[PDB]
């Protein structure tokens, strides 16, 4: 309608700007309550809350007999998370990785390499069932090594604020992203600038807006571990969660080009984390590869 396609667009961005910040502050206070590293709270609670858009999209698309979008959206998100999301964040707040997280990232690499190998055929529902189970135990393994056993425990009005601040921030970024996207074709439709590729590859970016905005918030507060966790977790939540659910309704066609790309960056992310840093010149490299990715890779 334009306006409601604008007074939306802006309304969503404000719910993204402040929403991401509250979702970060809420998670970081929760992470300190469960005594758990920022990496883990980002790899679990945040990663899944942010990857809810891809899950529902991939599910809805695969069910609607459009499996190409489902897998395309799942892998497209992963590439965006390493290239754009982590790329921007690394420059802002460089992270050096302790040897506790290097192995968690190494697990991520094996996981991705595994999905790529069994994905050459495509993704049968069985292929998805396995991924969904590997995804489940990754979380528990991540919580286990990242946690310590203490008390636990409340009415504690310092935890209720943490919990509430978290879910408000989550509802904020999910709605704020939804408003942004809905507000984005209302502006496009009423100027008659619409077809196929804007109607999709805009929402392909729409599901990635929660990760982007949330990571920018944590990076600006130098909570780099949380960012790194939210990137790794979301990716696994995209492969083991979004993609897997897509395989249940229908066979997902092979995307060996995008997988090979994802593996390379994932490989790059590990090597940087083990022997070097994740700072300006690595983040720059990720963005460059992301630029090349969106410039050259097909429809
Ligand atoms: C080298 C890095 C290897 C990384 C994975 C480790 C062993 C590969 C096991 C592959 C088992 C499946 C082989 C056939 C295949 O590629 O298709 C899978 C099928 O669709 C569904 O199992
Ligand atoms: C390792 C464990 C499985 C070993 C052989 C599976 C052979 C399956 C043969 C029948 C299905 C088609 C096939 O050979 O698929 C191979 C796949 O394409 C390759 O990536
Ligand atoms: C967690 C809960 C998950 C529940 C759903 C799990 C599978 C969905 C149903 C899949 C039905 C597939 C029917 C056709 C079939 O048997 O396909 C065989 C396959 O191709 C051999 O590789
Ligand atoms: C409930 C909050 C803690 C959940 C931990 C899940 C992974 C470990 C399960 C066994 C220890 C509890
Ligand atoms: C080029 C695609 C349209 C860009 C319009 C301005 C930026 C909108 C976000
Ligand atoms: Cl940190
Ligand atoms: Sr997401
Ligand atoms: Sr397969």
């Amino acid at each position: 309608m334009v306006i409601l396609g604008v007074g939306y667009f802006l309304l969503g961005l404000i719910l993204l700007y402040y929403g991401s910040d509250w979702f970060v502050l809420g998670s970081e206070r929760i992470a300190r309550h469960f005594n758990v590293s920022n990496f883990v709270i980002g790899a679990t609670v945040m990663a899944i809350g942010t990857s809810l858009p891809e899950i529902l999209t991939s599910a809805y698309a695969s069910y609607m007999h459009a499996p190409g979008i489902s897998i395309g959206n799942a892998i497209g998100s992963c590439i965006c998370n390493i290239g754009l999301v982590l790329g921007l964040s690394a420059i802002i707040s460089p992270i050096i990785v302790d040897k506790n997280l290097q192995k968690n990232i190494l697990v991520y690499l094996l996981f991705v390499i595994f999905a790529a190998v069994i994905g050459i055929d495509g993704f049968s529902w069985i292929d998805g069932v396995v991924l969904l189970i590997l995804f489940i135990i990754y979380l528990r393994w991540t919580v286990k090594n990242g946690s310590a056993e203490i008390e636990e425990n409340k009415n504690n009005p310092s935890v209720v604020f943490s919990l509430v601040l978290l879910i408000i921030g989550l509802i904020g970024v999910l709605v704020g992203a939804e408003l942004f996207v809905d507000g984005a074709k209302k502006i496009a439709l009423a100027l008659d600038i619409s077809d196929k590729v804007i109607g999709f590859t805009l929402v392909a970016f729409g599901t990635s807006l929660p990760e982007l905005m949330v990571s920018l918030a944590a990076a600006k507060r130098n909570l780099g571990g949380m960012v790194l966790g939210n990137v790794i977790g979301s990716n696994i939540a995209d492969i083991g969660g979004a993609l897997a659910v897509g395989s249940l309704f229908m066979h997902l066609p092979a995307e060996n080009v995008q997988m090979a790309v994802l593996v390379i960056m994932s490989l790059l992310l590990y090597l940087f984390a083990k022997y070097s840093k994740i700072g300006r010149w690595q983040g720059i490299l990720f963005l460059a590869l992301y630029i090349i990715a969106i410039a050259s890779l097909r429809m």
